[PDB]
RNA sequence: GGCCCGGGGCGGUUCGAUUCCGCCCUGGGCCA
């Protein structure tokens, strides 16, 4: 139908209902009790305070305000102490410095140190600006709150929300920056159609010009870029989900894709109409945080893709999945056998000094000239893709990641064939291959 | 801890490497 239309009843999808909204209220009150009843210096931020959260993603956010002089272990000591008193239950985790999380009176809770601070420069850490951004939102952002769900709920839908290397998409600070800068989400959507990927956002100066990179300036920090770790091609799927958007209006925008359950029958088929070869290395997941698990899993996906292209295997595409138990990095590649034969460049026939080296060499077959240089002919030490990987990955165990590879050379087999589509890769098997339906 | 980027002290491969494939420091960025 009509835009406006659309978004309308979109809004139904990303806006919290009286109850989610009434648990959190309730819930953020209480928090507030527990904390003043052992009078402690706090400040509600994120997503909760400004009520821009997604639909069913209740969760409060609250750093506690420390002396600048203060140590960092003292706010780690301290910091633990409050949030284990005042949590229901809590469950210490990590990220730059420990902090304590969980629930209240049945909601999602953050307890956070920072120190509490007086001009951006002097911040020392992640969680010190945080406060700061929220400052300069909170007056910016009211009254606009349903169009930073719409964004979020945008986003999300179509798997590219969360900063997380898992996602390398748009912070939810980076949502409400873009709104504030174009004034809704229709207004950033339309706009969006005409990024690039030098393109620099600028909301302090509030101008848009060209750049070297994808660049939002944060309005706390003009060094700071808030779209950082969004990557390429993430930035180009929005550019083009926005052109479609504007072009076919849809509410099927801001609902998650069906996982399609592909039957295993279907996809043998199709690999057989393709011809390639499929192939999956799998090895035992390291025990380690998803922001260290993926970078290394693409860095791994990525050595190896390279190893198979030099090796003239005419890799396709590369890709990756992780399970609680295993890993997988998939694989397909133009070339199911090559021959063992194959030609390596020599020295021009002009100087005989370099001729003599190459002509030295204990070989199978006679070398030859062709267009006034020598070749000669050579053997391989592996003629499939899979052997290639096989010894490539035993052999280079290391260099792909330190967990990854660590793990790799304790343990790793390549699956192949009938083999494969019993595994539980058949989904990243089919968004590699561009399978549709 | 990890990943990316930008610099400095070594092997294997190759007729031939700073330039391919990799192993041991220094500064930046990212999840923060």
């Amino acid at each position: 139908m009509k835009v406006e239309e659309i978004l309308e009843k979109a809004l139904e999808l990303v806006i919290p209902d009286e109850e989610e909204v009434r648990k959190g209220r309730e819930a953020e009150e209480e928090l507030r009790r527990r904390l003043d009843e052992l009078g402690v210096e706090y400040v509600f931020v994120g997503s909760y305070a400004r009520n821009t959260w997604l639909k069913g993603s209740l969760e409060i956010d609250v750093f506690l305000l420390f002396p600048e002089e203060f140590s960092k272990e003292e706010l780690r000591e301290r910091g633990l102490e409050i949030g284990k008193a005042v949590l229901d239950s809590y469950e210490i985790r990590y990220a730059e410095h420990p902090y304590v999380h969980g629930v209240v009176k049945g909601v999602e809770v953050d307890v956070v140190p920072c120190y509490k601070l007086k001009e951006p420069k002097n911040i020392k850490s992640a969680v010190d600006r945080t406060p700061f951004h929220h400052k300069w939102l909170e007056g910016r952002i009211k009254g606009k709150e349903n169009e930073v769900r719409l964004l979020k709920g945008f986003l999300k839908a179509n798997g590219i929300y969360g900063a997380e290397y898992k996602v390398r998409g748009f912070s939810g600070y980076l949502c409400e920056l873009l709104i504030v800068f174009y004034g809704s989400f229709l207004e950033t959507v339309k706009n969006a159609r005409r990024w690039t990927r030098r393109t620099v956002i600028d909301v302090a100066k509030g101008e848009v010009r060209k750049g070297e990179e994808f660049f939002v300036v944060d309005p706390v920090d003009e060094k700071r870029n808030v779209a950082a770790n969004l990557s390429l091609d993430n930035l180009a799927r929005f550019v083009h989900l926005c052109r479609e958007f504007m072009e076919a209006p849809s509410l099927g925008f801001f609902k998650p894709k069906h996982p399609l359950e592909i039957e295993p029958e279907r996809l043998r088929k199709i690999v057989e109409e393709r011809g390639t070869a499929v192939f999956a290395v799998k090895f035992r997941k390291p025990d380690i945080v998803d922001d260290n698990l993926y970078p290394q899993l693409e860095r791994a996906s990525r050595k190896i893709f390279e190893f198979l292209e030099r090796e003239n295997f005419m890799p396709l595409r590369s890709a990756f999945k992780a399970s609680e138990e295993f890993c997988y990095l998939l694989f397909e590649c133009q070339i199911k056998e090559i021959s063992r034969v194959f030609r390596r460049m020599g020295p021009q026939f002009e100087d005989e000094r370099n001729v003599k080296k190459f002509l030295s060499r204990n070989r199978a077959f006679r070398p030859f000239i062709e267009n006034g240089r020598w070749w000669a002919f050579e053997m391989r030490k592996f003629t499939t893709p899979e052997e290639g990987v096989r010894s490539y990955a035993s052999t280079h165990w290391h260099t792909l990641g330190k967990n990854v590879g660590e793990s790799i050379r304790e343990y790793f087999e390549i699956i192949s064939g009938e083999k494969l589509f019993k595994e539980p890769v058949t989904a990243e098997l089919c968004e590699m291959m561009g399978v549709k339906d």
